RNA sequence: ACGAGAACGCAGCACCAGCUGUCCAACCUGAAGAAGA
């Protein structure tokens, strides 16, 4: 209902634990472009499911 | 009727005394329960 999600506060956000998403598991989209990172993600996830 | 006969190379005696199989050394290195249940 709120989804405030405080942001830009000196980077104080950590996805600690699990059962949240597959983005925190695979690390290639922090050094690519949105279309390019999603293309690489599609290439690597074609082998899964 | 032998340069002969008779005659134990034998008796006593600890291969023993002292001496750390010790000294140094990490079972140690590298490694998400996620993911479309």
């Amino acid at each position: 209902f709120a989804l405030d999600q405080p942001s830009q506060n000196q980077g104080e956000i950590i996805y600690i634990g699990g059962g949240a998403g597959f983005v925190s598991k695979t690390l290639h989209y922090k050094s690519k472009n949105r279309d390019q990172a999603r293309n690489d993600s599609f290439d690597i996830l074609k082998q899964l499911f």
